[PDB]
């Protein structure tokens, strides 16, 4: 009963932390080595972040250097960057992947803001799914006679109260991000 809630709560903060990380890849200014922290390729049957397959170094404020450990992996790596939501286009000199963020742009801003809201809604779907699963377990508890109806009643309210707390955290994260990309 309490266990169902603790667990749900635990699963929900993890969802919030995914939102947080996801949102942090949305540039608002200049480069970052974690702008690419979410980018993966198929590496011998496994979804592998490109940060495991390349040194990720920032020389300028605007430039990142991606240096594949395996020259043969460069193109796959490069292709994953281009297919990403980063809306940037990398180059290469055969051994090193250079990527300069565009000067921003007001058209670009609007897209970023839109990306921000979307990533929040994805994170909300996940949080809501966690609620549903936990609610199913409270419905079972009640059916099997494992706790009294009042107790299960209170837990359903607590579950929804908690869910709302994490959805709201997500709203604040999205809120901060749009702020940042309108001023910053």
């Amino acid at each position: 009963i309490d266990e169902a809630l603790f667990d749900a709560e635990e699963k929900m903060e993890k969802a919030v932390a995914v939102a947080r990380d996801d949102l942090s890849t949305i540039r608002t200014g200049a480069a970052n080595p974690g702008m690419f922290s979410r980018i993966t390729i198929d590496y011998y049957g496994a979804a592998t972040p490109i940060t495991q397959l390349a040194s990720i170094n920032v020389p300028e404020a605007r430039l990142v250097v991606i240096k594949p450990y395996e020259a043969n992996q460069l193109r796959a790596i490069e292709t994953a960057i281009r297919n990403s939501d980063l809306g940037v286009n990398p180059t290469n000199d055969g051994a090193l992947i250079r990527v300069a963020v565009p000067q921003l742009t007001e058209e670009r801003r609007r897209e970023l803001v839109k990306q921000a809201k979307h990533k929040g809604e994805e994170a909300k779907v996940s949080v809501r799914n966690i609620r549903r699963k936990a609610m199913e377990e409270l419905h079972r508890i009640r059916k099997e006679g494992e706790a009294g109806e009042d107790e299960v009643g209170r837990a359903e309210k607590d579950l929804d109260k908690t869910t709302h707390q994490y959805v709201t955290q997500i709203d604040e994260l999205v809120k901060h991000k749009e702020g940042e990309l309108l001023e910053v």
